[PDB]
DNA sequence: ATCTGTACATGTACAGAT
DNA sequence: ATCTGTACATGTACAGAT
DNA sequence: ATCTGTACATGTACAGAT
DNA sequence: ATCTGTACATGTACAGAT
């Protein structure tokens, strides 16, 4: 009953959705026109909306949108970077850029920046570049703050890379036929934009499966009718919203959690949805225990420092390399607290 | 257990499948290629395998294959034929390799099927690989049937079909009621696929005889047959087996055995049983209502449902609700009471016709 | 020289065979 | 149990055409 | 090629019923 | 308290026109 009340808070408002979407769509369509309405290196880029807002798991406000500008590029050879699973060198218009992610991202970025300068009807700027982000991030005020991540992606139509061969383990949940079809779709690569000082960092790209995650989010039941008008409701998305909320509220309070992101929560719940495939295990009457066993799953990842990429199982998002052991223990204490106290942080 | 053994008798042998498919694909692919020659009016037709063999509900032997030779026709107007829901006049909007089959803008089924058949016939006359001839034309059939003596006899229906990519006709708006079974996203995607028209070709003498076309949903039925569960994993390697197709096979076989003996049953065809079980699958959506352990009672309820259709003279087309395949104008009560009595007798006596 | 309809190439669910 | 032939979806090569 | 038109999925919002 | 039915809204796939 508590959680019902929290989920009412987190719910987006129809007016808010309409006002933010109409302004976001204005800007994106404009950047999009430019990318081909010019002999630029990215003519033929197409738009693909991704992330929480388009998955309908955005919470609180419609203030963050993700758009992929995917560029179909033929006959490319991947090279796995030092067995990371998820990072690759790319080889063979674009010959102004081995295809360097740094080089291509910044011309891409230069074009956006120029169009934003010529937008006089919307208050929009380009956020200062962040290392680690494959994005160009727009900041819009109308007057509400909305940020848009414009993600550059290459699109390849061959077999998925070998490191994914054992990924996407939906066989007992969404099944083999959905899995085969999903793997017939293209796969995508985005810039790994670290500044860490390590080796081929500048030319590395990372795999993206945002398009596969979108289908899963909107086709998430074992029954075809799950969450449809002639089916039952499940509380799978509500659990994702609640667990996202918990991590958001925690990161607001604690700088020690800067190394965590929503994608960790998302990865965790894909694993939970695979471990517990039956729609009846996510009955809306069992929201509380569903949320709890999610919390317990998330804590078990922290405890064992193990949260494998749902699509690239050798890639540990919780390795010591990326997140310090101290950071995970901090987060375990705070979650264990919120859990055993009826979630005080949910009341603010 | 008794029905388990009938299924084994009905099971196709991989060796038979291999030999029959090898011949069949040879002929079909050669026919499909002639269609692509010359100023052949049918240039651009594409192949669509449909029917029981490609749904894996073909029984006893692999001796009848159905293939659609479909031709996309854009900018099509339809006129429903006398509110029957399923039959249409095809008209065009301009003044086209189908020119030779036009009347008053009206596209002739009987004309265009004749040319299609003449081309097949000629192409077959050439085949000296295989003992293959073209059957005498059957009234009411949209097909050009090949009889292959492969030693073993093998029928192939080459079905001529127009392909329109627009929305399906209003007469189907209330059809295909899979919302509580396969759901709304599947229904929306299925109805985004093309719809098809095949020649009615009746020769009954009624007005418009040779220009009426009949809707076809073979392509939708193939999808349904192979994605038949409320659960995405139904019959998959990491899911539970159902007995949905097993019930279809047993019903098909009961109608086949009877049809083989008694010619009173000539108005009946396997599409009747196919349509009846789509309704049963809708009525009983859950995969647990089709547990392999309960094959006996699933087959029983399908028989009881079919019996009620026969008595009440009512079996609605699954895609065209207002079209009644068991109407008095199509099959007389006397033919349905005869089949009713034969089904009750097989039911209540241990299905002795399964032993013949 | 480049273009492109045809057909090989690849991968796997389905279900028969062992 | 695993092995395995057919059908089928989609990616790609290239002889013959422009 | 680009773009509008169409259908209906996913939502939110609220009154009346249970 | 929740459930149901209608209204209101945005996103998305694709046919078809220009
Ligand atoms: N580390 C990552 N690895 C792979 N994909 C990622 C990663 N981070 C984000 N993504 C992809 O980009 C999408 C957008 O990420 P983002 O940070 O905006 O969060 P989100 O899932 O959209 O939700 P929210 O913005 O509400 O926190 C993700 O849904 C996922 O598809
Ligand atoms: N009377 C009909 N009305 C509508 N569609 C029909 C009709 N008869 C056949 N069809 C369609 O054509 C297909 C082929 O028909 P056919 O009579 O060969 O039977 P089948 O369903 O393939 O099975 P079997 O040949 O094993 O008896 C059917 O699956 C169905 O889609
Ligand atoms: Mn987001
Ligand atoms: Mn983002
Ligand atoms: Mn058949
Ligand atoms: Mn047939
Ligand atoms: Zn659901
Ligand atoms: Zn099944």
């Amino acid at each position: 009953d508590k959680l019902k009340k929290v989920l009412d808070k987190l719910r987006l408002k129809r007016k808010d959705i309409s006002e933010a979407a109409e302004t976001v769509n204005k800007v994106v369509e404009r950047l999009l026109r430019r990318m081909q309405k010019r002999e630029s290196e990215f003519k033929g880029v197409e738009q693909l909306n991704t992330g929480s807002y388009y998955e309908h798991v955005k919470i609180s406000a419609p203030n963050e949108f993700d758009v992929m500008f995917k560029l179909e590029v033929p006959r490319i050879e991947l090279q796995e970077y030092y067995e990371t699973g998820a990072f690759y060198l790319v080889k063979f218009p674009l010959s102004h850029f081995v295809l360097s992610a740094t080089k291509m991202l910044s011309k891409f970025r230069k074009i956006i920046k120029e169009e934003v300068k010529e937008i006089k009807d919307i208050d929009v700027s380009v956020e200062k570049e962040k290392p680690g982000s494959p994005a160009v991030t727009l900041l819009i005020r109308n007057p509400e703050e909305i940020s848009v991540d414009i993600i550059l992606a290459l699109e390849s139509k061959g077999s998925w890379p070998i490191s994914t061969k054992e990924g996407l383990p939906i066989q007992g949940w969404l099944g083999t036929k959905v899995r085969t079809n999903l793997r017939r779709e293209p796969f995508y690569l985005v810039p790994k934009n670290a500044k860490d000082g390590n080796s081929f960092q500048g030319e590395t790209w990372r795999l993206s499966f945002s398009h596969t995650e979108k289908y899963i989010l909107n086709n998430h039941g074992i029954e075809k009718t799950c969450c449809e008008s002639s089916g039952a409701k499940c509380c799978r998305k509500e659990c994702l919203k609640l667990m996202k909320y918990l991590l958001e509220q925690l990161k607001k309070e604690f700088q020690e959690l800067d190394a965590f992101c929503s994608y960790h929560v998302k990865t965790a719940i894909f694993h939970m949805w695979t471990q517990d495939p039956q729609d009846s295990q996510w009955d809306p009457r069992n929201l509380s225990s569903c949320f709890d066993k999610l919390l317990a799953f998330f804590l078990e990842c922290l405890r064992t420092e193990k949260l494998d990429h749902y699509f690239i199982p050798k890639f540990n998002l919780f390795s010591q390399e990326l997140i310090d052991r101290k950071s995970k223990e901090f987060l375990s204490k705070k979650i264990e607290y919120e859990r055993n106290n009826g979630f005080p942080i949910f009341d603010k």
